[PDB]
């Protein structure tokens, strides 16, 4: 089990524009296109993204290419972030995947807002962090996926995903 396999489970694969759980125009493996209502604003972003006229449909390879970019982007943003970097540096390899998961999902800024939770992770207080993470809109909106992430943090194993 690796970060890619983990995210593929949590996000799905879709070859045609769709709306995310939040109403947003998305494609491939959890690749957000825009927060605008316009289906046209989405089709434009999408061609910009691919370098072709997609007319809202992409190939597997293309979805994978975007997936590589996003995971890379997520990892670099953590390493570049003053709040995130220390947490990540302090973590084991499994728990590190958990932090990348959250960042890919909610962006650097959002995750950086979980001040208390981050502090508890850094102090290796697994149970308490898992309890704090749960008290969020994130958890309330996408509970099954959040629970899987939370369990990964609490345990340090890939149980939730196997
Ligand atoms: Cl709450
Ligand atoms: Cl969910």
């Amino acid at each position: 089990m690796n970060i890619f396999e983990m995210l593929r489970i949590d996000e799905g694969l879709r070859l045609k524009i769709y709306k995310d759980t939040e109403g947003y125009y998305t494609i491939g493996i959890g690749h957000l296109l825009t927060k605008s209502p316009s289906l046209n604003a989405a089709k434009s972003e999408l061609d910009k993204a691919i370098g072709r006229n997609c007319n809202g449909v992409i190939t597997k390879d293309e979805a994978e290419k975007l997936f590589n970019q996003d995971v890379d982007a997520a990892v670099r943003g953590i390493l570049r972030n003053a709040k995130l970097k220390p947490v990540y540096d302090s973590l084991d390899a499994v728990r590190r995947c958990a932090l990348i998961n959250m960042v890919f999902q909610m962006g650097e800024t959002g995750v950086a807002g979980f001040t208390n939770s981050l502090r508890m992770l850094q102090q290796k207080r697994w149970d308490a962090a898992a309890a704090n993470l749960a008290k969020s809109r994130w958890y309330n909106q996408t509970p099954n996926r959040a629970k899987r992430v939370i369990t990964t943090f609490r345990t340090g194993t890939w149980d939730a995903y196997k």
